[PDB]
């Protein structure tokens, strides 16, 4: 249905919209996207590092 | 009644008010009072002045 390894599951938005409301009121609504790379973590154990 | 010599006739304005209404728009009502100073016209007959 919804759920597909074939079909995009989001969509890329990053405008800064203005809506004028009245009395000189304004709701900015600010949409941001950027794409994202992740790696392994070098480890898989939480470690208490001393610096 | 409302007429009389030793009231005011009127009100001394000056002043741009800025009215936003929506969508972006605005009513820009700006008023303006000024004092005049008017003397007796040196001549009282329309005249065919040439230069």
């Amino acid at each position: 249905g919804g759920g597909g390894i074939g079909v995009s599951t989001g969509t890329y938005d990053n405008q800064t919209t203005y809506k004028f409301l009245g009395d000189g009121w304004v709701e900015i609504t600010a949409h941001a996207s950027r794409l994202l790379h992740l790696g392994m973590p070098p480890s898989e154990n939480y470690c208490r590092v001393t610096v």
